């Protein structure tokens, strides 16, 4: 049975909470669509449709990723205008992410998934469906957390609202 999924990095519920508010705030709802909290995230690798075979097999390699957890700080916020969205990130990403991200995506490669065919641009998507350019304000004060996880998610829409299921997750450090 095959289903949408991808890796990501997920944010504790104090920062979610935080950006939401941060988001009310600066963006009224004509400014876009809000992605919901509890659907924050950072994709570290988007898979496509994959079948259960090849999910058994992604599933193992993840497994195999030896990686020393690291900290996220965002301080930076933008918003891409042929995509849609307003978006929060980081200047400069740290090397463990960026390795985890590529090795999640030359294992996504190897395994006959379809690439980006872009640079991994680590980033949260907060608004969707923003086609008119709007000012950006930086983001809130110490949006700063250690990652010690990544998360194998499904995605799913159903009843009007897209949801995202978790199937596997793997400790980092090990
Ligand atoms: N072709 C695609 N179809 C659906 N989701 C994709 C995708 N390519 C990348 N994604 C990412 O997969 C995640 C779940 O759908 C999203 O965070 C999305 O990134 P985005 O937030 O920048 O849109
Ligand atoms: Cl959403």
């Amino acid at each position: 049975e095959p289903q949408r999924l991808f890796f990501a990095i997920d944010l504790p519920a104090e920062i979610r909470e935080q950006i939401i508010h941060w988001r009310a705030k600066h963006f009224p709802p004509e400014a876009g669509r809000p992605v919901a909290a509890d659907n924050l995230h950072l994709t570290l690798a988007f898979l496509g449709e994959v079948s259960a075979e090849k999910e058994k097999a992604l599933s193992l390699l993840a497994g195999r990723i030896r990686q020393p957890g690291f900290t996220l700080t965002l301080d930076d916020a933008g918003q891409w205008l042929r995509s849609r969205v307003v978006w929060l990130g980081m200047r400069q990403p740290p090397r463990g992410l960026i390795q985890l991200a590529n090795m999640l995506r030359s294992q996504a490669a190897r395994s006959g998934c379809f690439q980006s065919n872009r640079p991994f641009h680590p980033h949260i998507t907060l608004l969707r469906d923003a086609s008119e350019a709007v000012t950006i304000p930086p983001p809130g004060f110490n949006w700063s957390y250690a990652v010690t996880e990544f998360t194998l998610y499904a995605s799913s829409f159903a009843r009007g609202r897209t949801r995202y299921t978790p199937l596997k997750r793997w400790a980092l450090t090990q």
